[PDB]
């Protein structure tokens, strides 16, 4: 809830993207992706509570957003299988991460908002 | 053609946005918007030939893209009346400007690529 | 605070865009733009309290975001003079409007999130 | 060339993103990512010639754009390790795919333009 938040918006309907599956992975020493956390976006398009300060150590993380299932639910043919946002988490003050995604059937945009309390 | 080019893409269909009206204005000495050029995008989503090197002097220009008529023709009631850029041109000498717009019913993005001849 | 909110993000620094001037206009019967509301974004990149339910009637509105002054404050040369988000406000249930903008020096993206309480 | 093209733009400088590494993978029968093609963007920010009509069969493809090396070379420490698309190709017969990426240090967007030959 504190260190890693995801927010997803729908650019076709001008709304939060609701009930979107989100999977978070951390890169392991053997360079495979290890499941870390997951959830579904809320009615406000948000997913909180994925991890804790103590669990969210420096490392390379992947946030996969299942955009294809979302567009299929709406009856709209999409391009992407999903979105895959990959980043290194870096200590340097008590940083929080918000991964924002804006979805269209044939385009997505993702931004990171990195702040301090 | 070369000095000012517009490209418009549809993020719902993954296609050029074809036959989109584009109106260009230039700010006059009395701080009003004067008509400068207009046209429609081609089957490739592009609009060339709006102006010339001789005509495209220093100034503040506004490019208004009629996105609402575009979406309405496809059965969609969009949020915005139009997409735009407003920019100062040729401040440090002539440049070539490509204005790219990416359209969704409730979102748009406008990007400039500026090249030195 | 309720019916019209603006949120601005900085894609270069991964942060809220703070102290950005925002001006809202409503189109008048003579097709000129009449000042309606204005403010600066907060430390969270947000601007609330622009209008009230009673004041925010159907009409055509323009939200201008002074992006050029923001980039100038950061010492970064920008393309746009500002962003100009123009839309019709439409009754049909108790709708709220959030105008979100994502800023880069040579590109901006704007989305509308339109919801009900 | 014709079947799969990549274009990369820099939203900080308003320019093509030049000499950006691009790696393409194809999902194999055993659900692993197999190397398919790679290259670097030209002075126009474009990468052509990755594959052919004969080689580019139905499949799930991943295009990984090395945006982190790009930003680092310009003195910028960016948020993301790379930009990507993952997509199913040629499901309803051969198509021509242009993958466009627009880059900022803490944000990227990937758009597909899909044309029927
Ligand atoms: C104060 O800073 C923060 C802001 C936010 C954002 C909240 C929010 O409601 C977001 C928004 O309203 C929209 C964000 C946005 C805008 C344009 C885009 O292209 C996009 O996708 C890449 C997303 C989330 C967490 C924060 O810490
Ligand atoms: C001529 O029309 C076509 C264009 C293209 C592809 C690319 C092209 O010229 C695009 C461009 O020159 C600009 C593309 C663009 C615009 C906005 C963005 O946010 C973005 O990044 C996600 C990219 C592909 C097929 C076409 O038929
Ligand atoms: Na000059
Ligand atoms: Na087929």
């Amino acid at each position: 809830k504190c260190p890693l938040m995801v927010k997803v918006l729908d650019a076709v309907r001008g709304s939060p993207a609701i009930n979107v599956a989100v999977h978070v992975f951390r890169k392991a020493a053997d360079d495979t992706w290890e499941p870390f956390a997951s959830g579904k976006t809320s009615e406000s398009g948000e997913l909180h509570g994925l991890t804790t300060e103590e669990e969210f150590v420096e490392g390379i993380y992947k946030v996969e957003i299942d955009t294809k299932s979302y567009w299929k639910a709406l009856g709209i043919s999409p391009f992407h299988e999903h979105a895959e946002v990959v980043f290194t988490a870096n200590d340097s003050g008590p940083r929080r991460y918000t991964i924002a995604a804006l979805l269209s059937p044939y385009s997505y945009s993702t931004t990171a908002v990195v702040t301090n309390p």
